[PDB]
C-alpha cells in the first residue's frame, strides 16, 4: 500500500524492539512454566504488579503498594469495573472534547454524565465547581485531543475541590504521558494529593503496542475494599503477558525503548511542525504539541471537515478529523499523530493534506 | 516419612501444562507475526480479528455443528467478559436463572449486577424444564453438553423442550454455555443445542481455555441478530484479546496442529479415564457409583460410607489427596459425592489415588 499515517490511535511498529520482546515472554515462559495455569490472581500476579509499581513511581512519582494495583486487558475493563466500585449514583464528569468511547461506556451504563469544557489550562474548574460532580475524567498529562497540559495550579484546583466534600474522585487517565518535549515532566494529580481522591489510571498501549492490551489502575485503599468484596473477578490479561511484562520492565528493556523512542518521536515531531509551517505557511495553526503523540491542526480553507477527511481519504492519507471528540463550525481541524508516520514519508505527508484542505498546490 | 509435596489431585479446575505442545504454540506465535507484523499496530476489529473469528467458526461447525457466521461472533478474554457484555445486551430487568448445582462465580457475577436469578435444579435430563415453567425466568445459563458440575447430557427432547419454551414468550433466551465440550467418550456424539435453534433463542459461548496455554484467556460468544444489532449499537467496545494471540490461535487452527492436540488429548483423556474407572471399581467393588462420566474432564462419585462427604474430604487433606465435595457447587444432604476431576492427574498416581481415596471414604 501507499498509504500515509498521520492517525493518532496507529501506534509504531517499526521501532518497537518485536524480538526483545519475544525473547522476554521466552525467558519468563521458560522460568515459569509449570506455574503458568497457577498465577492467576485476580488483580495481576503481585510481582507484575510490584513491577509497573516501581516504574511508574520512578517516571511518574506515583505513591502506591503493589495491592492496590488492578491489571486489566485494556482501559475499557477497568472503567467499567470502576463504575462498579464507585457509588452507583455518582454523576460522572468528562473532558469536552474528549474520549467518546468512555463518554458512551457512562452513559450506556446509565450514568449522568457532565460534558467540562477546556480552556487554556485543560478541564474547567468553573464548569466542574458549577455543574458539582462527583467524579472527574481527566487527562492531564496531554488532554485527549487538544493536547493541553494541565499546569500545576490547576492540578492544584482539582484536588483542592475533590477534598472539599466527602466522595468525590478524579479519574487521572495519564494515557500518552510516556513522552514530554521541549518541557520537563510534570507529577501526576495521584502524586500532588495529599488526600485518597485520585485513581490513576496508565495504559501500556501506546509503549508496546495496541496489538497487546495491558492496563492497570490504582485504587484509593476505600475502592480497594470494595473490589476486594466482590469475590468473583478473573484476571483479562494472560498470565505469560503479565510475566512478559515484568521481564521486559525489570531487564531494563522497557526503559531503554522509551528512551529510544523519545529522542525518536522528539525528531519526528519538530521535522513535521517544520514541514508543515513550510508547505503552510502561516495559514495552519498547531497547538497541543508540547508532549504525546499528537497535536492539532486547524486549517483557514472553505471545505467541510466531512470533506477534507473524505478527499484525503482518497489521496490514501489516513487522518481523523476534531469533530470525533465532541461529547454532545469554526475552521477546520484535524488530528496530527506521528506515530506511525516515517520519516521519509513527512514531506509528501502535508502535501495530500496541503490537497485534501482543497485540491491543490499551485506554487 | 509423609513427602509434603507428594500431592496427587483430583481437582477438575485445571489443565495438563504437561501434555500442552508449548512449542508448537510458540512457532504458530511465531509464524503469525511473520505474517502479520505490520498489523498488531491497528486496533482490532472490535469483536475480534474477522480471520480468527472464521478460523473459529469454522472449527465449530465442523466439531459441535454450530451454525453460525463469523459477523456474529464476539472474541474477548475469558468468558465472563463475555458474560458482562451479555448482561448489557439482554434487558436490563432480564429475570435470570442457572442450574443448581452450578457455577457459583457467574452466580455471583450476576446478583452483583441486581439481576434476579432463579436457581433451577436438575433431573436425568438436566436442567429442569418443570422448574423453569415453574419460576418463570426469561434468560437459561445451562450446560447442555456436559452439566457443570453433575456431567449429565441434557438429551435432546430436552434441548428441545427449551428451545420450545423460548420461543413461547418475547424475550426469553438461552445462553449455552458449551465448556469443556472438547471431549466425548464413546457415547453421545450430541451436537451443540445451538444446531437445532430455528428461532434464534440461543446464545452460544465457547472457550479455548482447557484446550489451549494454561494462563491463556480465549472466549467466544455468538449471538443472535437481535442482540447482535444491540451490541452495535454500543459502538465503543474494544476487543479485550491480544491481536497476536488472536492470530495465534488462528495458525494453530489452521495449521492443524490443533485438532492434532485435541485428538491426541482426547485419547489421553479415554485412557486415563478408562484405567482410572477400572481402578475405581476394583478398590470399591461396588461400594461406589460412578455417574456423569462419557464426556469432559471430570464425573461424580457417590460413596458407600457411613462417612460424612466432609469426613471424606477432610481426611482426604490428610492424605494429600486434592478432592471436591459436590456441595461446594451449590449457588444458594444425604450418601457423600465427590467431583473426580482427572485433567492433571498422572497416570502414575491413578493407583495410588484410588487407594489414598478408599482411606478418605473408609478411614481404613
Ligand atoms: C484518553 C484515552 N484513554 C484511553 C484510551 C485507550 C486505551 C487503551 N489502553 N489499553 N487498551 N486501550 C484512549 C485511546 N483510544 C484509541 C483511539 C481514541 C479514539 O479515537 O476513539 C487509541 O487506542 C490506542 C491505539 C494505539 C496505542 C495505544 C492506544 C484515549 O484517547
Ligand atoms: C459451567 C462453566 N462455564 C464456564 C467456565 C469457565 C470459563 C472460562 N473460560 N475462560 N475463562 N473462563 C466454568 C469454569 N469452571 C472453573 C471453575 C470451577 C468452580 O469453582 O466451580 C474450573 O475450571 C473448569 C473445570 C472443569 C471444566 C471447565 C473449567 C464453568 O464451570
Ligand atoms: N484397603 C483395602 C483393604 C485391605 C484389607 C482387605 N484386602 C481396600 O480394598
Ligand atoms: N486400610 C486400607 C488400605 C484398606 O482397607
Amino acid at each position: 500500500s501507499d498509504w500515509i499515517s498521520f492517525s493518532h490511535m496507529s501506534s509504531d511498529t517499526d521501532h518497537f524492539p518485536i524480538k526483545s520482546w519475544f525473547r522476554c515472554e521466552q525467558k519468563a515462559a521458560s522460568r515459569s512454566y509449570r506455574t503458568l495455569g497457577d498465577m492467576s490472581h485476580p488483580q495481576g500476579i503481585y510481582e507484575v504488579r510490584a513491577a509497573i509499581t516501581r516504574l511508574i513511581s520512578l517516571t511518574r512519582g506515583v505513591k502506591c503498594r503493589p495491592e492496590q494495583m488492578i491489571i486489566g486487558a485494556g482501559t475499557q475493563v477497568l472503567m467499567q469495573l470502576l463504575t462498579e466500585l464507585l457509588p452507583k449514583e455518582a454523576v460522572y464528569a468528562m473532558e469536552e472534547p474528549g474520549y467518546r468511547r468512555m463518554y458512551q461506556l457512562l452513559k450506556n451504563a446509565g450514568k449522568q454524565v457532565k460534558t467540562i469544557m477546556l480552556d487554556e489550562k485543560g478541564m474547567s474548574i468553573a464548569e466542574i465547581t458549577r455543574q458539582q460532580p462527583d467524579v472527574l475524567v481527566t487527562t492531564p498529562s496531554h488532554q485527549f485531543p487538544s493536547g493541553t497540559i494541565m499546569p500545576v495550579s490547576r492540578r492544584i484546583q482539582l484536588l483542592n475541590w475533590a477534598a472539599e466534600e466527602p466522595r468525590r474522585y478524579i479519574i487521572e487517565d495519564d494515557y500518552d504521558s510516556e513522552f514530554t518535549y521541549d518541557v520537563d515532566s510534570i507529577p501526576a494529580l495521584q502524586s500532588l494529593d495529599r488526600f485518597q481522591n485520585v485513581i490513576y489510571m496508565g495504559t501500556f498501549s501506546k509503549s508496546l503496542l495496541p496489538g497487546l492490551r495491558i492496563s492497570y489502575m490504582v485504587l484509593p485503599p476505600e475502592l480497594l475494599r470494595a473490589y476486594k468484596q466482590r469475590g468473583y473477578d478473573l484476571q483479562t490479561c494472560s498470565s505469560l503477558t503479565q510475566l512478559t511484562l515484568q521481564e521486559f520492565i525489570e531487564s531494563g528493556e522497557y526503559q531503554k525503548h522509551i528512551k529510544k523512542m523519545k529522542q525518536h518521536y522528539k525528531e519526528k515531531r519538530e521535522r513535521l511542525i517544520t514541514a508543515l509551517e513550510a508547505e503552510f505557511s502561516g495559514e495552519v495553526t498547531v497547538k497541543g504539541a508540547n508532549a504525546g503523540l499528537h497535536f492539532v491542526t486547524e486549517f483557514d480553507t472553505r471545505r467541510t471537515e466531512q470533506d477534507i477527511l473524505s478527499h484525503a481519504a482518497g489521496l490514501q492519507l489516513e487522518i481523523f478529523g476534531m469533530s470525533r471528540f465532541n461529547l454532545k463550525t469554526g475552521r477546520p481541524a484535524l488530528i496530527i499523530g506521528f506515530a506511525r508516520l516515517k520519516e521519509e514519508d513527512i514531506q509528501e505527508g502535508v502535501q495530500r493534506l496541503f490537497k485534501a484542505v482543497y485540491g491543490h498546490k499551485k506554487i
